């Protein structure tokens, strides 16, 4: 298998909760393992955005998304907020890439600044230290310098900023192509197959 | 009229061909003049991503994109890509807000650097001096360091960095509402009117 | 009228409630709009420091600082912690000015690092990424480095650091005075008009 | 009337007095209210660059540039170098705009580093702190690394470095006209009409 | 005795001079040597904010505030602003204390520039090469990033910046009370006994 | 002789032609060997400005120049923007002193940045690395942050930035008196001999 | 002759009158032209550490000096602290060297700012700006941060940082023998002849 | 007793031995216990600038030093260059305060850098981390940039600069007298009683 085998989806409170959905459905279908944290703020983004009916607590939430994904038993691990005995929340565990999508503006800052005031934000931590993948795909407009000044910190030390920016060169015909768009650079950047976005020029040979 | 009676329309070489037809199409509806200036990246973008067949030099294309928009005689003027003698070459012209939609990570440098190479890098560093609206609209995933330090520098200085990643708050059901989305954030910052996106909470009294 | 139609008055827990509900009555009698948004900790400090008996809950919090401050029915919305439906949330908002007053050193930090933890530091970064005025009125001595830079950080970027640090200039003869002296230096910094403070020196011509 | 009410114009101690005199005549002109100070270096610069006999004393120098400029009675006021009870020293005066012309390369070091050692030193300070408009014209060549920090920091505040450095794009036939191209570029920064530089371009409409 | 034996305090021309005439009074009750210091422009402020008609010249001076503070023949020295033969000039100096109380924007940046033009600021240049006590006591709104600089850069090296922001959580009652504080946090950073402000939370044991 | 042998002298596309051909004429009287170089907008510029009428390619460029100054056959080489056969694109070519005049906002940004995208670009990166003489004379106004940022950089390194800001302490007649003064202190910098402004105070002694 | 022919020497109030003297003396006896120039300060220190009865105004101590170094008529120029027709203030002057020596806090923070508020202050910055030798003697110990930043700010930029810090790696017997040693080492810095500090090691071959 | 106990006293190879054998002197005649360590390149300082024949290994030097100042046995520990065994390797031995005097660039190079190449280094190292007092005596000129960076990291961080560049201001009649007024500096910064030099201006009053 290319890519990692596990990967920590961290879902916040940023405009674009069917992006985070998308990811978890082909990571599920890549057979891949994913511990899924959700803030508070992004259950209530998920639940203005969509009429995805997520349950509020990790037991409930976990069959949920297992069901609406398809995924295998164990396959979706969810944990909460303050569960410090998850793996993410140390780096002696099983190496895991990380992806927050969408991040908002107040999770970039708190991972730039290093607040592990959450297992979200002591996931990325933990992912900076151990020199893991960590993956972060902020939705705002516009950016401010404070914006700005927290990703280049990110970027400079390891961090892919990926900002949720689809491009128009495929010619999509639906938000879903776009979303889909999104989803497939996150995919490209974890080494993880995806079929939704083809290899540029692939076949072009000269001119 | 609220808002500037002029701006300056420069289209570079990023995907997102749509946001800057889109703007241009919303500027012209709210009666204002543009000056229109396009690179020749922006050219090919254009021809591969729309079916907006736009012609090359700058009289054909002046006339295109008249009736194109439905604007006035005189309301959208084309400027080339070395016409130093258009106003936005100085900056004792007549004052515009200036807007680079789409904007490619090598226009985004040329503006942080002051390369001044064509007529649009010029305007921007125009701009820039005279202390004129500069909002610049990056679309590209992942940012680097490189991209981010540019669009800290600028930000710092005092240009609107509002890239290409529209919300999903107001339910968009096309890739229209998306693109309506970005250029109705454009428009707000310019302080021209718009009725795409609604002014959010305006109705909503406590809790 | 001069000066912005709407505030955003926040008031968190630093020393001087008496500066905040000074600022609130002073918008009020100008026939301005308030978005009141309070901290649980400056809720503490009103307590504490003044005979104002400020009801905990929004709704009835509103309908007390109508009938305090002889409020017009909507003139004063009061918005809670993580009512993030409210206008200040979102750029998309119809314009408002942004004050902090008192601004306590910890929501000065979370302005300066883009923490965005609750309605309040949310607030101000949506102020800072839109360009909209933001004052910052912290009260502390000493003053740290952590303090300074969180304060050269912002004021680099536009907002308004203004100490909460009374001029005796005016001959004051109460603590009503000096509390009058920095209201009026906010409302001048607003440009909402105010006659507590004369225009220094408007008529002193020559020498 | 476009443009401020109110212009503080401080003459200091490099050469060209002539654009500080032209502008003073021209902002007169245009029924401005100007509070004019000048240094002791200046006054020793406009007896030997020029023959206009200017009186030492506060007084006698509004007498003088009143009728030297046709003025109103009232319209220039002038204050000494240590008249802190004038207008310009503190924030809670009415608002006005200043120009230092010519900007000496001490009175730039004394900006830069907040010295405030006499009225116009100060009087930039409150403008900066105040971010009401703030333009220096300066005159030195070569440029040292010293002045270059000095000027790019109060640029990135927001001050104008606006050198005595004109142009020759309306072929200029007399000293006159250069001197004009520099004090129509003041004008323009301070948005206070004039007619003596065109708007570049402004009936161009392709190529 | 805790704290030192002699103190330099150094009035200039912020609003304010009542805390560094309360601080003088109360540093003679504590039978403090005080080495006295002003400049010009704080005469003029203490003339314009206070009815205390303080004498000119240095000897008048020490004999004015000598029976104004009921001080012990000796108690208070004055010096001049000139004055090098006196104690602050020279780091072989006995040691002292320095306040500069109030401390106006100039002095702030002389101090932090290493400016020495007085007796004043090389009194606290001294002080910071030797590593002797240096508070600083602003009194400015809005504060500018010259300001903020400045006085970051002074409170890196160690100079307690100690901005005149009374706090009002001890029911202030009267303009004396808000001096007291400030006058009272002076006396802590020093180490000398005070009586004006309680230790807050001494007698609290738990909750 | 005094001064360099040879000078490299580029025109860029900054207002300001006079400034250039007054230097070249100057420098061929000094019989000094000129590398003559000129940007494509530095002819426009030239077309503009002034009543020369340069022919475009370099070999006729050449004889029309060589007739205009009256200089020596070979004294001016002319070379083309690509030709790096010429000796100002290698540091192993003999050494010139380089002066930029006018240099234009963007050539200022190459030299800077090190962009090196024809031959002036190229051929200030060489004195740069060599450590030979290399004069900048821009002409902008206002000077943004990005101009200033980038001059800086330049005179930290050893440049001279040297505006073309002339000076009036000569009491200038005519325009080309201007001109002139500009002129003779690029030649004091280079240590190249004129007679156009005297030697300030050389005659004075005492007082 | 070896090294310049005309030196600006300044000496400012650091203790250490005696190296100005010295140094003084020996340039007249290479037969260097001085432009000589004092501090207020200085004269207060040469009078508490000299028995060198200077007069206070330029004539009469020009002739003072003649006699006492045994020049020439003419050798010695003398010029006050605000004559600016004197030929060190400005670049257009012919070219010297400058030394200050001693060269205080106070000095040495008002030529690393650009302050020129005396002839010596815009004496530095000219030689500055005109990469002119720039000599800085600095006497104070311990040296603060403030001290060190500004002297690593100037020799960055190509002073020369010469503390009065004599070796004794040549037996000194006397006072006066250290004074030489430190007066060698300018001289050597200037290019000057001197015969009071041996070559080290010359005749050495090898070990 | 004022001052501490016990000095870590480090002779590196600056000229300028006979400050460290005063200051050695003083400290024995103050009946304090110094740790005594010397370098290689001191070591051939001192034979080149003294008829101190100091034996080369540590225990017939510490035999020699205890004769030559006339201490009491055990008063003067010297350890070698690799004795980690000895006190001032370990931040868990008693506190002492540390003098380097004089202090090499070199030596000044490591502390800054962290080098800890031999015992004087890794001692200083361990006074920084300790923040127990260091102190530096460096011997140099001129500073470049190189020797002021360094001094101005460790100034920074609380370490004393202290050059040797004695004062004239009591009037040295011998070189002894300069050596003394160091030495007496050092001592003042350590708190330890000295008479070598008076406490300036103690007696001044008034004026
Ligand atoms: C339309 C509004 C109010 C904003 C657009 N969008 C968003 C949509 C919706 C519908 C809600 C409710 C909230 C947001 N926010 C704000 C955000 O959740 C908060 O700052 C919050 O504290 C984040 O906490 P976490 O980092 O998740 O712990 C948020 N934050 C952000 O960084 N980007 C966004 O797109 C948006
Ligand atoms: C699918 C490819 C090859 C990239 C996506 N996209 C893009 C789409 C298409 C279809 C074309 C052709 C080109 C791009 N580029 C590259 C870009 O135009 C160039 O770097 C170019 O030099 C820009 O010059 P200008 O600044 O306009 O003068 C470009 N640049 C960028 O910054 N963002 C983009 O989205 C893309
Ligand atoms: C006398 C005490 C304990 C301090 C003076 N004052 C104050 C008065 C009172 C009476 C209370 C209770 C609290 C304060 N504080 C502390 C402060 O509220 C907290 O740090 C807190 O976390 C701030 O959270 P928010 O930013 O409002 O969300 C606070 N914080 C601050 O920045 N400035 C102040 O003046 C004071
Ligand atoms: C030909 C000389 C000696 C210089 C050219 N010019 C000038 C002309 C004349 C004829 C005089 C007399 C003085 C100058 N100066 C120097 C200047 O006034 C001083 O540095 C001075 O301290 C400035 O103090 P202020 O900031 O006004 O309080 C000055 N300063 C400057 O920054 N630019 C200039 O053009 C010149
Ligand atoms: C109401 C005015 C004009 C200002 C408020 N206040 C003040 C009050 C009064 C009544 C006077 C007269 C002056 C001030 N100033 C200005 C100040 O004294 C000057 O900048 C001055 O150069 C300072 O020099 P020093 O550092 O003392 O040598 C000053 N400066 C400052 O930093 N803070 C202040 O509060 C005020
Ligand atoms: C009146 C206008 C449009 C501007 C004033 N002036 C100027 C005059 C004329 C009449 C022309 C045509 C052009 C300018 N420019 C713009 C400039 O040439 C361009 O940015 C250009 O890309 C420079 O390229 P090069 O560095 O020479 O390769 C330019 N650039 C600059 O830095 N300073 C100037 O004074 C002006
Ligand atoms: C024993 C005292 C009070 C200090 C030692 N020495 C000195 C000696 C004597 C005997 C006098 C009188 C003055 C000093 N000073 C202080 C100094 O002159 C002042 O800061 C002053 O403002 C300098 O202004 P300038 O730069 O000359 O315009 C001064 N300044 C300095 O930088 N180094 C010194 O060695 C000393
Ligand atoms: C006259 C010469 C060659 C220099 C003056 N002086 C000195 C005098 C004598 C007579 C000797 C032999 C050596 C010096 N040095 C050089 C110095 O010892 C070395 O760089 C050396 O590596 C220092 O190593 P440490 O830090 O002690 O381990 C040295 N180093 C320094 O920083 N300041 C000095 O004054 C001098
Ligand atoms: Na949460
Ligand atoms: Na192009
Ligand atoms: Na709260
Ligand atoms: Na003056
Ligand atoms: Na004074
Ligand atoms: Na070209
Ligand atoms: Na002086
Ligand atoms: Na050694």
């Amino acid at each position: 298998m290319s890519g990692p085998e596990r990967i920590t989806l961290a879902m916040t409170g940023a405009s674009g909760a069917q992006y985070g959905l998308r990811l978890l459905d082909c990571l599920v279908q890549e057979e891949r393992e994913v511990h899924f944290l959700i803030s508070k703020a992004a259950q209530l983004v998920m639940a203005t955005e969509t009429d995805v009916a997520l349950p509020a607590k990790p037991q409930a939430m976990q069959a949920f998304l297992t069901e609406y994904c398809g995924a295998a038993a164990g396959q979706i691990r969810v944990f909460g907020q303050n569960d410090w005995m998850a793996p993410p929340a140390s780096g002696s565990s099983a190496p895991n890439a990380m992806v927050i999508c969408p991040c908002s503006t107040g999770t970039l800052s708190a991972v730039a600044t290093g607040a592990c005031n959450n297992l979200i934000e002591r996931a990325a931590d933990v992912a900076l230290k151990e020199r893991r993948p960590l993956v972060l795909v902020p939705r705002e407009a516009p950016f401010s310098s404070i914006h700005l000044e927290n990703m280049l910190k990110l970027s400079n030390l390891g961090a892919v900023i990926l900002p949720a920016a689809p491009g128009f060169f495929h010619q999509p015909q639906s938000v879903e192509d776009l979303v889909d768009f999104v989803v497939a650079r996150i995919l490209n950047t974890l080494g993880i197959p995806q079929d939704m976005l083809p290899r540029w020029g692939e076949q072009h040979l000269v001119s």
